[PDB]
């Protein structure tokens, strides 16, 4: 309902999309608890509705999300962080079923990279940039800043990225594999609800089926990989709408799904 | 034996390339299991060939594979694909010791992708393009698409790709690494060729070992892999042919290998 | 020391760089086992040398390195090969705590691809050179070159590479990301070095934790990286480096690492 | 809470042990929604008193639990399983940190033995039964019991166990490595308290990465098990209850942990 | 067909199960190359075959298989192995949708051990035994002896059996857990049957998937393989025969499986 | 060398076992940093030997080894730990080619412990007794203690032993799969050096590749680990000791193996 850190509203044609702007540019979206709570919040309501197929992720202008709340972390002791598992909230995201689109527009350090990169896709604005500059203040990133990170980009630019705390622009992210479309800062937000809306389009839970397929190329080896496919693959025919969309085809007409 | 669905042809020079050519442009190719049925048949032809050397795969100059044959599998049961194990056939053409060089002009979209994928290296025509659409129809890329593809381009395109079914240029590929070579549409096949030709000058055996050694780094960590790897570089000491290869660069001439 | 293959000296304000070029120029620094062994004394006075954060790796102009050298190799058999267990002490080079870069002009083929790919970053010259040539000696990759390469490149590029023996320009390379930044010829070690820089002054033993995760990503599956990372990240906290990194943030100063 | 389907209660001298007895005879305490609902909420605070170091699990004397609840899965659907993560909540016992000991007397069936599995470890009364009946159904196990059995006990038990539906003693158990103690029907539970009260005695934080190491085992090759254990055990000097441990023993006294 | 080299026939009550003797005796059932052949034969038919729900392999009752044919693999090179693909025709075996139960009476040794491991469950006789004597002739085991045998038994006890050649008893392997029963000589096969038919009462879709699930324990970390698990039990709401077998169970009635 | 903490000599059937016997008796055979550099330089000594074939390692009648030495660790600090790599040298046994059994006498406690399961075999004497209690002195295992120990001897176990710090008696150790023989203890060393000399007789390069075949079954999937063992398997028929053995067989004679 009433959020505080965030602004979250259904859109699109036939408001099939749930956006979810994180609204504290003050600290550029720094991400404390509080407001990763009510992302977290968001994400279980936008999950819950049946109407919503895709959700899309922003914040301003100038950042997307600065980083980790410093202010915090100062006094953690390492019995207080281990017992606490902390940064636990943070992967909240990584367990939604229906698929999250990233759109960063200017900065994406630290947490708020994380926070990209634990989407399903990313779309950057033209001035985008996107870094891990845990280094500098004497951490390593710890939410998955070292695994997503290079599995995108390779060691070498990784390693550069996570050892130095450098950024890179839009279009390096763009060619490193990280980001998947560049788009001007006006349009950005838009044009990744118009993919959302794509999205939303298609059956849910084929396309739940599809993400878990690709999350698992970075779970399992090839062969086994290929193995889960299948099963999911033959699933799909226990489907109402694998039999719509298939006869929709050869009927040379268009596909009706009714997520089932 | 004698074709329908595929021309089968040695190019090259001295005839020590197979070219495989999916020729059933009426439906651009569309990979029915007669015609896979029939591309096994000719890969295991050129397996068995002393002759040949390396395999390049081809269709017609609009259309490489348009996908799995939709009209075939719109009547399918859950029961029908689990104990059919469907679409297992498919993958004889990852069990080719020899290398197998795609050459795709036009479509390769869903199936036609993943067999794509499968070979070994991808060359593409200027108007190439690549999609994995079968979420507009109801299912999942089920032959290796979610993997495969994940693997190459990384997750944000990969989820894009086979959330949304768009499409990617021949160039979005080459960059994406998808493909490793982009040519002109009137010597794509050409180009390919001479690759074939290359790697059927060198050592059957040895090639046979290093195609091997880099299929594994997806079967294994990197620390195996590295293990693995070196097994088979000792065992490359116990063939003639190294013995040929290192003499012939300390003598300063010219290597002449015997797949021995 | 007083070496004959090599040469190292310390770089950098404050001496705070361990640079070592490989100097047997008149075999293009082909890697015989006399040079490997002076790399590693080398790597080794680096790594227990409190001073220096980071080591940076080169050749000459005109050659990285052409190789592992072939005449030692010439006459070896396959059970010289197995019980010597040959190219492991080259190993050394994955075993440095530290961050190594490795800075390429002029050729990195074969043996010297593969020393560069064991490097966390690679910077190269504009007229630098990659390749995997062993095929046209009778032989395979035998030091990673078709494990990291894979990994780095994709499999379509890395098969055309191991396959043919083909070479790929500076900036093929940095496109495929095998490489993360190209320089000048002129200037290529220096911009190198400065790269180390910033490396070594950030705190050594968090920097350490950090290139030991990102080298994770290619060991383990993405969760259990992900609880390795969370790990060593918690662990940061037992730290004082780690305090006086956050602490200084926050005040708004530099920080002051005593790499504790 | 006030709980109708188990008891959950403090036990040991000092009550430094959480006791959940599952507490459903007329249904041989068979697992329902209800009673898992609860169980989870036992677990939850269990986990949270900071006085508890380890928890017991429990069922009657004829039943730990025989199976689950076949009357709520009857009319279940493929779709209404996959949208609705279907036995989700089943799984918070590999969530726990703190040790959970399976106290086994009678039948454990279906779940009732996956349920078993899941715990850390399992000690067994004299006329303790376990089986996976599910096959005789129509189904497979659900809860890792393909899984957590294979591991235990071998592909060939497992295979035959699964396959059939037939049942083992706790002899058998025992001699294959499932469960690793078998006691008296009178003593069990309290054989299972002495235990988990020894459990208690040490420290709670170095307990817990104890079985994070453990667990490790099944998750990562070995290479890397150790690497994580060896982080693990340089995290122990992060904590004082090392310090105290060790200092106690070299002063020759009783040690004073305090979970810290 | 007309089988040389094995018996095949079908056996229980229903006729439900089929029994593939090794009929060899003068070569103590070695595994020649046509032995194999044959043994496939038998194999696809009864996977074929729609009446039968388990297959039994056994031999004589002084030898289950000896060995691999130490007599046709004598003159083969190393270039001959790894271009033949060597034992790669074994492997068949772990293709089969239906269960297999190994029977072994007297010798199961190298190549025998290898076979006899390859099937899920193994019955052993009172005078059984088992060995990977490979060593003793100068090879080490080539199809799963080093990888299946280590997996059940241990390392201790792998590296004692592959290293020395030395034989274990059947109540050796019972302990160890590579053999899930033992039954005197006389009635081992009758026994084994009656584990078959037990099986083939269950259906055969569901079983394919528990087996399928089975296996799964070692290509995987166990977080993947609950995954893998818990869609196979998803699939399983998709077939005529878990209702069946569900509402059976509930109505206290004896479920009419349709395999499907 | 002239050794302070150990014994080393030369034992067996024409002195080609190599016997390492721990001699610190009134310390319980403690592994301090001295006998363990001591140990490792006797491992190099034996690994180089080519009259040595197999190693046999022990301890006294009343200790193999009581475990580390808590004197040297009291003051440790996290960083000392990670920065110094601690009890990295406790790691060489796992680097050894030829095949190392341990013949454990009495107590093997945590790094004793650990220690005997870093050997390929191991024999027990009937007094023996297996413990890892660094829980009590608020550590947990550091040398794989966690790892090679579940896989060994399974969860329930593993974490019973790990958590309490109990003992299991040399019977129980057997039962579970952790050693392969009981024997009497004043016949203990000498049933070990019997088992050496066996492995010792056979071709040591063969040996070496077998011991390599089955420590990679904890290392990667049973697919790969099957891969990999085919490669050594073809590899040995590069060998003369291949030839001989299958030969010998052939010929109705002993073989006679040449290492090579
Ligand atoms: C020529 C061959 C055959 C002999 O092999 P070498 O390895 O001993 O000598 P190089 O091929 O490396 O040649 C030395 C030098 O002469 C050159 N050379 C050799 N033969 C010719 C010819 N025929 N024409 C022009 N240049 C030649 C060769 O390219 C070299 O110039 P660079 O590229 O600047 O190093
Ligand atoms: C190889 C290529 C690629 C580079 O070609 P170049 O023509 O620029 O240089 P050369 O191949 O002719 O060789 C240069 C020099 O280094 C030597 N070299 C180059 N690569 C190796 C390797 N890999 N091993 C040993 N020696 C090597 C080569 O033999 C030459 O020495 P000589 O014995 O005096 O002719
Ligand atoms: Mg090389
Ligand atoms: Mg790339
Ligand atoms: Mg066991
Ligand atoms: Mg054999």
């Amino acid at each position: 309902a009433n959020f505080e850190y965030i602004i979250a509203e259904k859109r699109g044609k036939n408001n099939t999309v749930g956006l979810i702007q994180l609204n504290r540019p003050k600290a550029l979206n720094a991400l404390c608890d509080g407001l990763i709570d009510e992302l977290n919040q968001a994400l279980k309501i936008f999950e819950e509705d049946p109407a919503v197929g895709a959700i899309v992720l922003t914040g301003g202008d100038k950042a997307f999300a600065a980083g980790a709340d410093i202010k915090e972390m100062q006094n953690l002791s390492f019995q207080d962080c281990y017992s606490s598992k902390f940064l636990k909230h943070w992967d909240h995201l990584t367990q939604v079923k229906k698929p999250v689109i990233a759109a960063v527009n200017g900065y994406a350090f630290g947490g708020g990279c994380e926070l990209a990169m634990m989407c399903d896709i990313i779309y950057a604005g033209e001035k985008a940039q996107f870094a891990q500059p845990e280094i500098l203040i004497g951490t390593i990133p710890g939410a998955g800043g070292t695994q997503r990170l290079t599995r995108a980009v390779g060691k070498s630019l990784a390693m550069e990225m996570v050892l130095t705390g450098d950024r890179i622009s839009a279009q390096d992210a763009k060619q490193a594999g990280l980001v998947s479309k560049i788009c001007p800062v006006e349009t950005l937000v838009e044009e990744a609800i118009q993919c959302a809306e794509k999205i939303a389009s298609n059956s849910k839970i084929v396309v739940a089926m599809a993400k878990e397929s690709v999350n698992a190329a970075f779970e399992m080896t090839l062969t086994e990989g290929s193995k889960l496919e299948k099963k999911l693959f033959y699933s799909t025919f226990a489907t109402d709408d694998r039999k719509e969309g298939m006869t929709a085809f050869v009927e040379k007409r268009k596909a009706n799904f009714k997520d089932q």
